[PDB]
């Protein structure tokens, strides 16, 4: 299985930035979404599930052919909510139509990222919708049960390392959990609609104490009111993840920097960009544009 990127038939730069200003508009529109928080950690969540379905044993998932849009995929238990994320893009698609779902969905995510101030994330157009057959089976994300030494194994597959699991993790200081869509209810902070290092403080400050939810699994649930899943929770006991906890709970530049290639190149596992394709692209946020 080789992915080659294939860029939309004459699209350039410019006709991404229009895509992207578009979601961006529509992000800061539909403010009142889950109490307020906004679509933006939605939409990074579906970035992130459309690509973690990758296997680097044989290529197979990961963002390329779009397959999300395809009900095996789409009904994926371990997708439950992400529905909305699609809902939100669905017009915006009717509006680019000449764009891939693959490079719509991933770059929701970057867009995202960027307009809650994250860091700029550069991002590569070229995905090409494939068709239902390869959709992979579900099962291939992460339980939130578990342990370091899952996450490690788990991480594994779609080639991350210690220091990229960690970054891509304080991706959770956004949003929140749901009851109704994972068992799991609760925010991991306090601005949650704001890209910022808040995770590691959060997981190294408060004082957590271990209960059972009223969908009767364990969380990590602090005074301030905020949660932790056992696998966030593990960071800290594994004794080199706590080392890189405490060193983006100290540097919020070195975080940025660190999940800004991680994700990259986790919504970039499993294609093969050719020679004479273009750079990444990195797009001006509205306010760059002065939007
Ligand atoms: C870089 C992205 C990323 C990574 C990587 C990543 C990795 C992990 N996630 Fe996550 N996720 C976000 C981004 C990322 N997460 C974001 C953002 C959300 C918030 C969504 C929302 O607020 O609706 C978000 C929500 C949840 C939910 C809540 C679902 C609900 O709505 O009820 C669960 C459970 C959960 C389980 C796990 C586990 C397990 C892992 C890996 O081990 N994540």
């Amino acid at each position: 299985l080789v992915h080659v990127a294939s860029v939309e038939k004459g699209r350039s730069y410019e006709d991404f930035q229009k895509v992207y200003n578009a979601i961006a508009l529509k992000l800061r529109e539909d403010d009142e979404y889950d109490n307020y928080i906004g679509y933006g950690p939605v939409l990074v969540r579906l970035a992130w599930h459309i690509s973690g379905t990758w296997d680097k044993h044989d290529n197979t998932g990961g963002s390329y052919g779009g397959t999300y849009r395809f009900k095996k995929e789409f009904n994926d238990p371990s997708n439950a909510g992400l529905q909305n994320g699609f809902k939100f893009l669905e017009p915006i698609h009717k509006e680019f139509p000449w764009i891939s779902s693959g490079d719509l969905f991933s770059l929701g995510g970057v867009t995202a990222v960027q307009e809650m101030q994250g860091p700029k994330i550069p991002w590569r157009c070229g995905r090409v919708d494939t068709p239902e057959d390869t959709t992979p089976d579900n099962g291939r994300l992460p339980d939130a049960d578990k342990d370091a030494g899952y996450v490690r194994t788990f991480f594994q597959r779609l080639n991350m390392n210690d220091r990229e699991v960690v970054a891509l993790m304080g991706a959770h200081a956004l949003g929140k959990t749901h009851l109704k869509n994972s068992g799991y209810e609760g925010p991991w902070g306090a601005a949650n609609n704001v890209f910022t290092n808040e995770f590691y403080l959060n997981l190294l400050n408060e004082d957590w104490k271990l209960e059972k939810n009223d969908a009767n699994n364990e969380q990590w649930d602090s005074k301030s009111g905020y949660m932790m899943l056992p696998t966030d929770y593990s960071l800290i006991q594994d004794p080199k993840y706590l080392s890189i906890v405490k060193e983006y709970a100290n540097d919020q530049d070195k975080f940025f920097k660190d999940f800004s290639k991680a994700f990259e190149k986790l919504l970039e596992d499993g294609i093969t960009f050719p020679k004479d394709a273009p750079s990444p692209f990195i797009f001006k946020t509205l306010e760059e544009q002065g939007l």
